[PDB]
């Protein structure tokens, strides 16, 4: 019933703070959707938190959502709501891009408009705790170390280009690294992650199709605060229909453990 898990290091801590906002699979009773949960499981970045289990084993902190992102999405801003999805007016200005509250799975989730009150309660019970935990980890790290490296962790469907409105002359990479075109993370870490993953045989794209807003807010490298969004092509570890770990899960998790150890070393040397 806890809105997040928070895996802390057993030994020496380092300022590597990692969050998996989309891996939650515990659906609230008060969802009130008209669509079968089997249809909603779509937008889950399933198992992404288990893929990165090494993080606390190497001194990092791993935060993960237990609620589904299709219920409320912690990687969106609180004003990323379309007025037309609400029954009634929102008390403050909205700036949709939408979203924070999913409205459909395909071009519908509900047979009605959500109340202001209902969305507010989602925000209080699930989003705010999750984000307070992320803040506490990021600011705690920075306060002790004078730097922080934040990884925002995801997976993506094979047709991510189709689902976004993009026609790419290139295939979708195995890993996409978003740092808002080179502005939210100091370059040496993006270079490290890219090189280590390509050496293990994975394809890596930067900022294509995912460039990273939370990431712009956390990642200000001139203040020694760094943020990188990392996206994993789902077929690499699960079966997109059943959502179930496949034969690639084990090997990918192993590769990410080894990558994480390398990042921990890079972080310790950067403090
Ligand atoms: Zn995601």
């Amino acid at each position: 019933i806890a809105p997040f898990t928070l895996a802390l290091p057993e030994g020496e801590a380092l300022p590597l703070v990692c969050d998996s906002p989309h891996s939650g699979t515990f659906y609230p009773a008060d969802f009130g959707a008209v669509v079968a949960p089997e249809r909603l499981r779509g937008g889950e970045d399933t198992h992404v938190d288990a893929l990165w289990e090494a993080v606390p084993r190497v001194g990092g902190t791993l935060l993960a959502a237990t609620f589904p992102r299709v219920y409320i999405d912690p990687n969106r801003m609180l004003d990323d709501i379309d007025p037309a999805q609400l029954e009634g007016p929102w008390p403050t200005p909205l700036a949709p891009g939408t979203g924070l509250i999913w409205s459909n799975v395909d071009a519908p989730i509900y047979d009605r408009k959500l109340t202001v009150a209902e969305v507010q309660r989602r925000i209080n019970r699930y989003y705010r705790p999750y984000h307070a935990a992320l803040t506490e980890a990021v600011e705690g790290a920075y306060q002790r170390f004078g730097a922080v490296w934040h990884l925002n962790l995801h997976s993506m469907p094979n047709n991510a280009y189709e689902r976004l409105k993009i026609q790419s002359p290139r295939p979708l990479a195995d890993f996409v690294l978003g740092d808002r075109d080179g502005t939210t993370c100091e370059p040496g870490l993006v270079d490290l992650v890219e090189r280590e993953l390509r050496e293990k045989g994975y394809t890596v794209a930067r900022n294509d199709p995912y460039k990273g807003q939370l990431i712009a807010q956390i990642g200000r490298p001139a203040e020694r605060r760094n943020s990188l969004q990392i996206e994993i092509r789902r077929p690499l570890y699960m079966e997109e229909g059943t959502r179930e770990r496949n034969e690639g899960f084990a090997t990918l998790q192993r590769d990410l453990t080894l990558l994480t150890l390398r990042i921990a070393e890079y972080v310790r040397r950067g403090v």
